[PDB]
């Protein structure tokens, strides 16, 4: 089950999220990425930021070498971190991710965030960079064959239009990877992306990992929502599967992180059932503009995506 991107390539609609906090041994990323592939995951989402591209690439390479899959079956994503937005730093950063993962190309390279940072990953000191020049450098990475497709992450409508209306544009972003779940369903952004043939990719679709460093512990726990729990009972599934199936039926490609073997195998059950129209309407009604990731300290950045929240 894949969706056709605006550049002709195909993206599996269910992806495996590989981020785990530093307290989790790096060995786990190798272990679970293999478990994900064995369970049926073909879309693997990583990033320079996650400090796991070595282990994630090892897992993909091992499952190719053991005959389980071919490289063409795997959709691997990495992301350009914000300290490498200056156009001369874009390609070296991609080559470095390819070297670490021992891959010849990524299937998808994304701008991780529009909020450019001073050329340490977290120096916070900002950098003024016209993202159109960053995008031009990304386009050259696709022309060189290092990235099959290119896209963006954490862009708002205004920032997408800055790219879509760039003079001399060669490649539209194939996708915009943003926070998306029933408490923050991005309906307006989703309609906009659909109208421009851009795929919205959902992260934190299961409510986020609720890390005390980024997430307010008092924020509501998505997977304990009464509506998702009732719907989980009706369909004999789980709240997680309801939240994942919700995204698929509204045209969103959805990521799901799990470092637990049983839940990794569970999340591929999203293709085994359907939600009713009334089920989807009830989930729609949970929307409350709730971002689990508190970026309020970065609200001063000229490219802060959540501007005009009030
Ligand atoms: N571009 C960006 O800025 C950005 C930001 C955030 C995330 N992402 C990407 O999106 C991925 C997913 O988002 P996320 O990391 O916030 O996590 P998530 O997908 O919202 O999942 C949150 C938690 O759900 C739990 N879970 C998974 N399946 C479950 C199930 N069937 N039943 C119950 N609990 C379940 C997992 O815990 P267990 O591991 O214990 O199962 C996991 O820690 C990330 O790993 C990353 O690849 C990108
Ligand atoms: O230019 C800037 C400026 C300010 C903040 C940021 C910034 C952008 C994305 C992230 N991401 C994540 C955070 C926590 C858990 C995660 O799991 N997966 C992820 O991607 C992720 C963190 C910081 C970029």
């Amino acid at each position: 089950q894949c969706v056709k991107l605006n550049d002709g390539h195909f993206m599996p609609v269910l992806g495996f999220g590989t981020y785990a906090p530093p307290e989790v041994p790096r060995s786990k990323a190798l272990e679970v990425t293999k478990l994900a592939i064995e369970a049926g995951f073909r879309h693997i989402d990583s990033a320079h930021l996650y400090n796991n591209e070595e282990q994630v690439g090892l897992a993909i390479r091992s499952k190719i070498a053991d005959g389980s899959v071919k490289r063409e079956d795997i959709f691997y994503t990495s992301k350009l971190w914000s300290t490498f937005h200056r156009p001369e730093l874009v390609r070296p950063a991609l080559e470095n991710s390819l070297k670490k993962a021992q891959l010849d190309y990524v299937d998808l390279y994304l701008i991780h965030s529009p909020m450019s940072l001073k050329p340490e990953l977290s120096p916070v000191i900002f950098d003024i960079v016209d993202l159109c020049t960053t995008w031009e450098a990304m386009e050259k990475c696709k022309d060189a064959g290092l990235a099959k497709s290119i896209g963006v992450s954490n862009f708002n409508r205004r920032q997408l239009e800055m790219i879509l209306n760039k003079p001399g544009l060669k490649y539209k972003p194939v996708c915009n990877q943003v926070e998306c779940h029933p408490y923050f369903n991005r309906s307006k952004l989703l309609d906009f992306c659909k109208s421009k043939d851009i795929v919205l990719v959902a992260y934190s679709a299961l409510g986020s990992q609720r890390d005390k460093r980024w997430v307010d512990p008092n924020s509501p726990v998505l997977l304990e929502d009464p509506v998702l729990c009732a719907l989980a009972k009706k369909h004999k599934r789980t709240p997680a599967l309801i939240a994942l199936r919700y995204q698929l039926q509204r045209g969103v490609v959805v990521l799901a992180k799990s470092y637990n073997e049983q839940r990794i195998r569970q999340n591929v059950q999203v293709f085994e059932f359907q939600l009713t129209a009334e089920d989807m309407k009830a989930i729609d009604g949970l929307d409350r503009n709730l971002h689990y990731f508190n970026s309020d300290s970065f609200a001063s950045h000229p490219n802060y995506p959540y501007s005009d929240e009030y």
